């Protein structure tokens, strides 16, 4: 019941105390383990509000001081009359830094209490959250010198009025499919490239154009918006040896921002909750690039280098994908934009592991997760055993909204 | 209860019914997932279901359920239980079990050749000679000149646990490993405990950096005897690059059987503590982990060196780099040499091919996604992107603790 890590590479042991406060469940029992699985009212809120200003209360060192008790009842009143309430900015911004925190399959943690929280809670229209998402877009990039950030929007009430932005990500590339039956840009976004088109988007059938944003406000029908250019940061990728790399025609942006998820805090639901950071390579060069259902550029690059295709067994793969990963280090570093190597951000993981093992009592973290998709055994959190659960205040999954509408 | 696994890559989706069979633990709660983890005397009493649920699985498997023969047999052993506290397996109910502990190996990557393993019943084995003059004809039958066969050896059961066979070697072939003074180590790091012990059990130990160890070997828990395994059945691979010429000046090699030794085997609730078991190596194994785990041989600088690698900042890649070039190696060498290995790309994907087919004819088929996915170039494998359930059926194969830190020595 208090539990211990071993770092098989170094032997450094760890005592894990805080999976006692676990809420919520993993989708695992004695019988059988998921852990690589990709998905597994008035008298509810409550409790769920208390758990929550207990730790805030706890965190701010005032635990059952006035301030808390006083808050505490608050809220409890709040609740018996409004069947909800709201967090004050110091929540907020607690409950925010906190999802990011118990984020168990995010590598880039060590950064979770360096992040701005853009407020938009008294936002009401698609073309407000269009300004809130720029201005988060433009504050985040900064010229290239990334800044993590998120921007909240208004809460569920009766989830007949939800906020959603249907982007995955706020920035991401389109999808077509071809007539000669192969794709053209992103097939992870061939769907909502669809639904764009659906919806009135004019699609410059390029390989690499930025999606339009679509926004939801109040649960009504979601409406278009154009990011404006200047303010997507982009990369032509280049490789520091190979000339004919650049004829390859690639590019990425600069920015990852994940739209799609929900905030939980005290157990209000912020479904539309977009954040940024900056990327780890790996996450373009490797799986971006080299998925068999994405950019799929293996074979290309490959005969570029004139590799021996001809044997699994020449590791012509591996190669390039090596290559590859160095060209978007390269190109990213060179344009000064803001970007980590798996090796970098797994060495500052275990790190930040040790801290909070130390100043918390643990650190959840999912291994499939945080192992990068390259190089696995020679980064060292390869070496390290991991403990998974559920910590709140998080960043949930949610339905696809296209599924969900309400039309 | 149905449960469905999907491949992301494909959308291909699978329904996993064999898991309600599971009767061992995993480790994990509704409220906390240990997949990650490492490593997470018997009676009369528990014994007899344990028999009765194998010989059950076994007698459905040869279309005999509810047949005389099986009726017999379970009255059979029964008797035998609670006449001796314990029972024997007939011959072809220990292949059975040997074949199917491999088949329910939920990290064994190279599952899908399960059904041909050789099995070596050394059941009627009695001192640590015997023990050794049978793991020599394990090592010659499975080299086969470099034409690797799967093999087992099973010796001797356990009885009261004061009696148990054992083999101390993790592996039955492997490097020694000796810290120096200067605290540098020469050889190979993971096998220092183990090459202090032989050197203290009389061991004249070479001191090189390539030395294969002795076989320490226990029969009827009587204390350890050192032998040495015949130079001339240890099958090596001298390490060159196919481009470059440096590479063999390196000074590497390895040998081309993987034998585990250390591992328990449970077969209805009779355990074989003593049952080396061999296969052929996938190429990360020693390409990857063997020489570049930080804490094994550690050769990424010295390949990286050579290779001029900007070695100032990581995000050059260098390590990447040369583990590739390092990998390219191992497999130019082991083929050149016609000594069986197989590429994690192969592998992975043939274990794709042997997962989908055991759903289809065992309802399911667990896999461990730590331990299956390659510790290089994880995501263009295909199993990076396969979710799998990890679940224990038996018979088994377990870990079981280091018999130097159990044994009661004699003198
Ligand atoms: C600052 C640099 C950051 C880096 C390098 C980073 C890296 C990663 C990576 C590689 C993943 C794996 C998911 C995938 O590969 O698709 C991940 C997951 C995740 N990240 Fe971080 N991230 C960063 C910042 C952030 C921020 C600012 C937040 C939220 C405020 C965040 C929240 C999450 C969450 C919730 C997941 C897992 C989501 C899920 O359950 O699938 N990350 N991150
Ligand atoms: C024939 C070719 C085989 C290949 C390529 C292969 C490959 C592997 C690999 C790469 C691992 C991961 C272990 C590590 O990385 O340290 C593994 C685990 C394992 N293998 Fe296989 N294997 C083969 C045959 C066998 C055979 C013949 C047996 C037993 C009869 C077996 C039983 C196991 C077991 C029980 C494990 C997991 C051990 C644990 O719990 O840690 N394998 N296998
Ligand atoms: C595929 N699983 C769901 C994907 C949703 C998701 C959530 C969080 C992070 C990611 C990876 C994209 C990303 C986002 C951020 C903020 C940083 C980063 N390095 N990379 C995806
Ligand atoms: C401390 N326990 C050491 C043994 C752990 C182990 C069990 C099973 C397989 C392995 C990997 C070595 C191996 C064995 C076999 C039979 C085949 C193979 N490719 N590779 C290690
Ligand atoms: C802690 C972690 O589980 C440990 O390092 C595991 C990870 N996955 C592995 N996978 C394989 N095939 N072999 C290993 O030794 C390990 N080690
Ligand atoms: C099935 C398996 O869980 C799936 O492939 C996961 C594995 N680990 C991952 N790890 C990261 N960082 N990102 C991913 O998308 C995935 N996909
Ligand atoms: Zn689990």
């Amino acid at each position: 019941r208090f539990l211990k890590v071993k770092n098989w590479e170094t032997d450094v042991v760890l005592t894990d105390t805080l999976h006692l406060k676990s809420t919520l469940e993993t989708g695992c029992t004695e019988h059988i383990c998921m852990g690589s699985i990709m998905l597994p009212t008035k008298d509810q809120l409550f409790p769920l509000a208390k758990e929550f200003l207990d730790q805030y209360y706890s965190s701010i060192k005032r635990f059952g001081s006035k301030a808390h008790m006083d808050r505490l009842e608050e809220v409890n009143k709040e609740i018996e009359s409004t069947s909800t309430y709201q967090l004050k900015d110091t929540e907020l911004i607690y409950g925010a830094k906190h999802a990011w925190r118990n984020a168990s399959r995010c590598v880039g943690r060590i950064q979770w209490s360096k992040l701005q929280v853009f407020d938009a809670r008294d936002c009401t229209t698609a073309h407000g959250m269009f300004n809130y998402i720029c201005n988060h877009v433009k504050y985040a990039t900064n010229k290239g010198n990334l800044r993590s950030a998120i921007t909240i929007f208004p809460q569920r009430t009766d989830g007949k009025h939800d906020f959603r932005v249907w982007n995955s990500q706020l920035i991401r590339y389109a999808g077509y499919k071809q007539p000669d039956g192969s794709t053209l840009g992103d097939p992870a976004n061939v769907q909502f490239t669809e639904i764009c088109i659906q919806q009135g988007w004019k699609a410059p059938r390029g390989r690499f154009d930025v999606l339009p944003l679509l926004l939801q406000a109040n649960g009504n029908d979601p409406e278009l918006f154009q990011i404006p250019p200047e303010l997507v940061l982009e990369v032509p990728i280049r490789h520091p040896k190979f000339d004919w790399f650049k004829d390859l025609g690639l590019k990425w942006y600069g920015l990852p921002a994940v739209s799609n998820m929900l905030l939980e805090i005290g157990g209000l639901e912020f479904s539309a909750c977009p954040f940024s950071g900056w990327y780890m390579g790996t996450e373009i060069g490797v799986r971006d690039y080299c998925d068999n259902s994405r950019y799929n550029i293996l074979e290309e690059v490959a005969k570029k280098m004139d590799l021996d295709m001809r044997k699994t067994s020449s590791l012509w793969k591996d190669q390039a994908l090596v290559e590859i990963n160095i060209a978007v280090l390269y190109s990213f570093q060179s344009d000064k934009v803001t970007i980590v190597d798996h090796h970098s951000a797994t060495e500052s993981f275990i790190k930040h592991m040790e801290n909070e093992y130390r100043c918390r009592g643990g650190c959840p973290a999912d291994w499939v997760w945080i192992v990068p998709p390259m190089s696995g055994s020679i980064t060292p959190v390869f070496h390290q055993e991991m403990l998974n659960y559920r910590l709140t205040p998080s960043f949930e999954y949610q339905p696809d909204p296209w599924n969900t509408h309400v039309w």
